[PDB]
């Protein structure tokens, strides 16, 4: 039932207020109002904002159909017609309906490159004036054309509060299908994910198997805390794609390497750090395909035995993997709720290190139908960490790329290079000799 999770006594008054301030269209209606998730808020606070860019070349392009497909795409997915604002200091999402999609359109001078126009608008105003919590719809479309309309760039702007690695290819395949006039099966939206989470929660938190699980999982844990800490720095290190032992995933290999790294530097046999889970293990219709950000950042605990047990790399890999798989049915709840209900830690305790293995599409396509129609993908992206360090790993065909992303005040360039180097060295060492004794590992 709509508005059943609204923290606002009167949602319609808020919508009317936004319309009268010319923030959202006056003819829109308010379909729902829900809290934004902690993960959505993570991305918003970090200015996480993308332009997904499609360069379309050929004589077959139908500009009117392209335009109407933008409208139909937004009709289909309510997350794309969502507006975000803050109240009582914490973020809510307003799902709009009766929303007219208006495309920003540019007809270029002869010889003027459409992508260069897109880049100028991006750098000159689109991301520098971004203010997602002001309520302006983050999802909006731009169409930049050369005089013959046979060289065109279509862009889709979007906040990472509105997509994730699993579902962004569905945005593109739905777009193509709508343009190609292929019917699509009905789908659920992000609001329905949120309602389903609440329906599976027990009213008495003490009786909730998920918070019982996290209390048990984290029992006796102490999470290390960085000492007090510029610009966003990305640092990359590529290695030969690791050979996986049977039954062990690439994500496990990366997270086990990170755990060993931390055990050494912290002088600890019991480490807790953050990692990204996809949040799509909830039993609900269309969980695999609904569009939105169901990502979660949750604690991963790795506990090493005493030296006498003489663990091998394989023992660590198996343990690390089950320390993830144990939590699958419980991984969808708010981090601050895990900390409030299942630990003695302050609810607003942040994760200071987050490991995210990208076991998602690394390449994208928009298969628009036409005799002569070439479509090429590219993107612009903003992302600015706060006090945390991110480690992303991308499993390409010719390399596993270890990426470190952190503010230079938190992790200086020489330090980030060393982190990426050490983590990648451990991954390769684990891969090269999975039967090695942990006590014998150096890096």
């Amino acid at each position: 039932e709509p508005f059943s999770l609204s923290p606002i006594k009167d949602p319609q008054a808020l919508h009317k207020e936004l319309c009268s301030k010319n923030v959202i269209p006056v003819t829109s209606t308010l379909e729902d109002l829900l809290p934004a998730t902690q993960a959505q808020h993570v991305f918003i606070k970090r200015g996480t904002f993308h332009s997904y860019n499609w360069t379309i070349k050929g004589r077959s392009l139908n500009m009117d159909r392209l335009r109407e497909t933008c409208q139909s795409l937004v009709d289909r997915h309510s997350i794309l017609r969502t507006s975000f604002v803050e109240h009582e200091g914490h973020p809510i999402q307003l799902v709009l309906a009766n929303l007219d999609v208006k495309v920003r359109e540019v007809q270029c001078w002869p010889g003027e490159d459409p992508m260069e126009v897109c880049k100028a608008l991006w750098d000159g105003k689109d991301w520098p004036t971004l203010n997602v919590l002001g309520g302006s719809l983050p999802v909006r479309f731009t169409l930049v054309s050369c005089p013959g309309n046979e060289h065109v760039v279509l862009t889709i702007q979007i906040s990472h509060s509105q997509w994730d690695g699993v579902s962004i290819p569905k945005l593109f395949s739905d777009f193509a299908a709508i343009y190609n006039q292929t019917p699509l099966p009905p789908t659920s939206d992000f609001a329905h994910y949120l309602y389903h989470r609440v329906s599976s929660a027990r009213e008495d938190v003490q009786q909730d198997p998920t918070f019982q699980f996290w209390r048990h999982y984290l029992d006796g844990a102490k999470m290390a805390v960085p000492f007090a800490p510029g610009q966003t720095l990305w640092t990359f290190k590529g290695i030969v794609p690791p050979t996986l032992p049977s039954g062990i995933t690439m994500a496990t290999l990366v997270k086990a390497a990170t755990a060993l790294f931390l055990s050494y530097h912290l002088g600890s046999r019991d480490v807790v750090f953050g990692h990204t889970v996809n949040g799509r293990n909830l039993p609900m219709d269309n969980i695999e395909s609904l569009l939105g950000c169901t990502l979660n950042f949750v604690p991963l605990r790795v506990t090493f035995p005493e030296d006498s047990t003489d663990w091998t790399v394989m023992d660590l890999l198996h343990h690390t993997q089950t320390q993830y798989t144990r939590a699958l049915s419980h991984e969808h709840v708010e981090l601050r709720d895990i900390f409030q209900h299942s630990t003695n830690w302050p609810a607003e305790t942040p994760l200071s290190l987050i490991v995210q293995h990208q076991n998602i599409d690394l390449s994208f396509s928009l298969p628009l139908r036409g005799s002569s129609l070439d479509v090429q993908y590219s993107k612009f992206a903003r992302f600015d960490p706060l006090d945390e360090v991110w480690i992303f790993t991308e499993p390409h065909a010719d390399r596993l790329e270890v990426q470190v992303c952190a503010n230079s005040r938190v992790l200086g360039q020489e330090q980030a290079t060393e982190l990426a180097n050490n983590i990648s060295a451990i991954i390769t060492k684990f891969s090269t000799d999975p039967t090695a004794r942990l006590l014998d590992i150096t890096f």
